[PDB]
């Protein structure tokens, strides 16, 4: 019965929503600097999961209620007629934390509302998460460098968790163009996002950022600040974006 | 001339060294229960490994100096004339710790010996860590623990491979051995030299999260699911092909 090559089931009529909540500014009372170029990221993100026929849901700097209500109302509306699910956070961060415009928010109670324990429809089918988060500084298009801060944490079965850096390393954004990370993963998954399973692009991902040089910098300090992204797979099965038949 | 389908080289003249780090009993003071079944995971380990052309070095219930020696020896030696590294962990943990038998080590030191910085004959190869570790409970039963080791990435070119999630629970039978490790030396088995290595990971991922934990022995043991996973810092496709003579 056992298939070593068995495929997440991708047939559904429509592919999913893809969540991207985008941080750009925070309270003053944080002292946490504004994301120059994150609007790049989440733009681009938009482009590229639309073609893969994500609905796409952007929210611009909400605060935690605003933001816990917006994620709490899909986890509870029905996905039965989707393939899967991406959510996607472009802010600050801090351990097991995530930064809103007011406050920070536990990553754990984010993928809590989608463990199938609490949300049926998406039993058995990806829950692919990405985070582009890092430590605020606090001091035409700069490359501005933040330190590793957000743990890779893991979440429950068949989630995908995917990271812009992992411990020890540096998250680069560019303030036209946007974060290191963001950029090759959209450009991977423009030219490969409906041909290759989705962990071997994220592979890709993690080769092109790596290959990024760091040792002739304008800034003399941010040189050899190297990044590497991670993924945490608890997925059970390959997974494929193939174009759905229109 | 960049390569969606580019593999890591491996057809050095050896695989590479495979550390099995083992630890049944710990020094009474600890509190530790001991690990019954732990050898079943080190003897298919050590089976499946061999098979695919490691050198494996098992080593049981070393204290933290002997284990720190012995990692940092193998760190130290070249490594130029070798596909790749795996390391593995039999033990108990909490957080960013595995216990030796008298004391807990910082796992980041172990990794952080291989890091291209401090070992360059590694640099551009994959270095494997699998950690089948988490919290001690205090003819062949199951016995369960509490997941308790953090899911902790490493650098360039590493794959950490985790018997359990936060949340979730590891089981050993007391022979036959852990889950995780039992469906990993049987996918080991089967598809070691032909799948891409976190392709069989995720047939792991399959096997463990389907184990059924409704009908059980113990009735407290009910409801309490095993989700593995890996963090891939991998930048290529990891193949182990079978190396010819
Ligand atoms: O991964 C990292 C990224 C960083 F920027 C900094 C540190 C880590 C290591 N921490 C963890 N990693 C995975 C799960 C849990 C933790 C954890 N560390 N303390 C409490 N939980």
């Amino acid at each position: 019965m056992f298939d070593p090559a068995e495929k997440y089931k991708m047939d559904h009529r429509r592919r999913g929503i893809a969540l991207i909540f985008n941080h750009e500014r925070f309270f003053w009372h944080l002292t946490l600097p504004e994301r120059r170029g994150t609007c790049a990221d989440r733009d681009n993100l938009t482009r590229r999961f639309s073609d893969l026929g994500f609905e796409v849901k952007c929210f611009n700097d909400l605060k935690a209620e605003e933001l816990l209500l917006k994620i709490h109302e899909v986890s509870t509306v029905s996905h039965a007629d989707a393939d899967c699910f991406v959510c996607v956070f472009l802010s600050h961060g801090e351990g097991n934390h995530i930064y809103a415009y007011d406050a920070k928010i536990e990553i754990q109670t984010l993928t809590g509302l989608f463990k199938g324990d609490k949300c049926h429809s998406l039993v058995g089918k990806p829950k692919i998460f990405i985070i582009q988060a890092a430590r605020g500084n606090q001091h035409t298009n700069i490359t501005e460098v933040d330190a590793a801060s957000v743990y890779t944490l893991p979440a429950g079965a068949d989630f995908l968790m995917c990271y812009s850096v992992a411990e020890g390393y540096y998250s680069h954004r560019e303030t036209v163009n946007g974060s290191w990370y963001i950029q090759d993963l959209c450009e991977m998954l423009g030219k490969y996002g409906s041909s290759l399973e989705f962990t071997e692009l994220l592979t890709l991902v993690n080769r092109k950022v790596s290959q990024r040089r760091v040792d002739f910098c304008k800034d003399p300090s941010a040189i050899g600040k190297k990044q590497v992204p991670c993924f945490a797979s608890m997925l059970t099965k390959k997974l494929h974006f193939f174009p759905k038949s229109n």
